[PDB]
């Protein structure tokens, strides 16, 4: 959509589903070299990036469960390995996880929560950023960090994912602390935060995936978003007010 | 620079200089006709006029100040009559209007701030609304409604601005309500919330992350984003504060 | 409830009924100087005085409508005039004066429901400036400044309220530039934001007018709310989180 | 101070020093049993309890971590069994442990902050609960709990505190579902939330409104006030920022 996304290394965590993936399509479609991500290896990888390659960009896959840091810091390497560098990097890995009340919340499901969500977030960006403030000195403009929020970020969880709810609470917190101490390094740092009880959305529909990925690429475009860094945008239909 | 919104019918408020003129001339670019306005015209209308028709679009200027409402309905049937429609509001319009401490403060003053920033945007969105929603009938589509607020709407106004910024935090929270009631009319509304914008200069450009205030510039693709049905169509009630990172909403 | 409340000037608009009357009951019953208000005369406003100056208190009744600036202003003098000074504020005049729907808002309503809601917590609250800031360097302590405020100046005001709801989030904010340019002179600002569908209230009730009260003085006392300054506290049960 | 707390059972976190500590001696002088706690005892401790017993009210300490689950139940077990139940808890217990930039967090730092101020309030909460509840059953009226929070859970934290400032912020956001599912249950949470506590102490003093950080004795009352039913009866959900002005919530 935007020009200057033409030429661009993206990398995107859970690229393989939904969000990530329709993102993907469109980074591609605007010239992009976009990594994809997944847990594991998913079927028909390889016509996928057929068809990356063929909308004007490139494309690649790197397997990696980011709960680990060490899974973090290769999947960074292995992106910088291909295509040597990075401008953009979209945290899109997470989720729920599973539900559970309060009382019956453990160590065990804690954790799964806790570093699906976070130390997947902060691990990576932290492996990422020297990559990115290269990028930034180098074309003397601005790389690019996204992270995907949620409604449940400012509200709160919904049934049993109170984890859920805090964990992108923790990260719309986090990014402002980045923004403070490495926009100096020509790092931005943003959030999509889409917002999924129909009575309750004035629009009446849920969310699509395709009405969510633009703002990414929004939030990516220095030409575009040059000048904001340290926000959140909630794309939910007038759910929640922000 | 967004594609669907070639032919789009754009009214943009005291867009005739600053963040509402670079936003006016990019809205050119994508080949929208565009309602210049201002207090009084400028002698540069007619070259910002020519540029704005010679980047692909449509430009047309209507003097008028909002700080009363019948000027802000004229607009309205003036701009729907020229081009039989509206697609795109921007409540830009507004502005300091001086700087008066508490104490300072008397009535003219105050129903000059207040005036010029809350009253012009009820209105005008208020006459406009009925139009926006026929053409968001017509397209199957949206209307979109776009305010430009400020900084100060969060973190309260600078000096004397106390009126400015709560004016702006009065437009946050009004947007809302609209939300509510008005979606069904199939208009989305959304806020462009610019920080500081071009001794005291230097002070406060220390703070700023990105060690500055925005240029015009910088303020302008939010706008049409959030125009854009396409690339926006299911964002509505939302804020973009484009300020470097001196706040983070 | 606190002890320093004892023997304070205290104003309080719109304490001729509901909350501001609640709240004025305890400010009295902890030994203070009440100055009521209303837009007329209250039938019984005098046994209304007696019940005050029993409980260890004292008070005044000086009806103002004060949409217009000279009532805000004489509302000042003949309270100044009886007590001689100003230690709290607590701006609790206000209201719907109405609903509309946006349609239908015109000059007329526009103006009764600004005017109602924010010149008169404007122009009263600069009138009481300079007297709050003696009282302050008098004692060396604080004097203190309290608004009402409400759960729509967060989420926007219910059917037909849309002004009363961005009045009230006018408010909010006008109170962080009052403590950016006057915590110097001695003065705390800050906000009491009653909340009042049963299903989105976890409370399940609505809330009375003494279930309000307390947070009043809770924020005029310098014992208890020294450090606090330029905060909004919803008493709604939790029908939003702020 | 607030008549009501006499004999109410309250667990207090952290609370041997600084604000969790002058939080409890003044929740003896309401007359209210308290639990302390901290990692390890300080010599200090028999005077505490002394002076608290003096002041009208109870002591009694309890050692633990509660970077471990298992700590957060045990302690909660030791307190209700000395005690019999629980009417208030306070999450105090955290902190900023250590400083480091984004490239040097290690997971030993990160799960030292981590576990230090987010798995310790959620698991504690946790076990409290169903002993809250019940209190609150037999009272008819609310037990409640209040958890510290911080300026950095709004604004981010500071140099080499991202992880600190983000556990905050967690904490507020998680007590918003608390308030969902376990009003019901008939427990009230809220959150107090103190700005920066006592050259680089120097520079931030600068920007507070009220020219100071704040000490422990003024983010003591706000607990109470959020302890007492009486008080506090229908507020629950809610942030009190305790910050001379620094960040206006």
């Amino acid at each position: 959509m935007f020009p200057d996304l033409k030429g661009k290394r993206v990398l995107i965590t859970g690229s393989t589903e939904g969000i990530g993936l329709a993102t993907a399509r469109l980074f591609a479609r605007a010239g992009a070299k976009v990594g994809l991500n997944s847990h594991v290896d998913p079927a028909n990888i390889d016509e996928t990036i057929a068809s990356m390659r063929a909308d004007g960009g490139d494309a690649a896959f790197f397997a990696a469960d980011l709960a680990t840091s060490e899974a973090c810091q290769q999947l960074v390497d292995e992106f910088v390995a291909k295509f040597g560098g990075i401008d953009v990097l979209i945290n899109n890995a997470g989720g729920l996880v599973g539900r559970k009340p309060l009382p019956e919340i453990d160590d065990t499901f804690y954790d799964a929560v806790m570093d699906a969500n976070i130390r997947s977030v902060v691990m990576t960006t932290k492996f990422a950023l020297p990559h990115l403030a290269a990028a930034a000195k180098a074309s003397g403009q601005t790389s690019a960090v996204i992270s995907t929020g949620s409604i449940a970020g400012h509200t709160g969880g919904g049934p049993g994912a109170g984890l859920y709810g805090a964990a992108k609470a923790f990260l719309h917190n986090v990014h402002k602390n980045w923004v403070d101490f490495h926009t100096k390094d020509g790092v931005r740092f943003n959030i999509v935060s889409p917002g999924t009880i129909s009575n309750g959305i004035p629009m009446g529909r849920f969310g699509t995936a395709e009405e969510m990925a633009p703002a990414f690429l929004f939030f990516a475009s220095h030409l575009a978003s040059g000048y904001i860094t340290g926000q959140v945008l909630d794309i939910n239909g007038g759910q929640y007010k922000h």
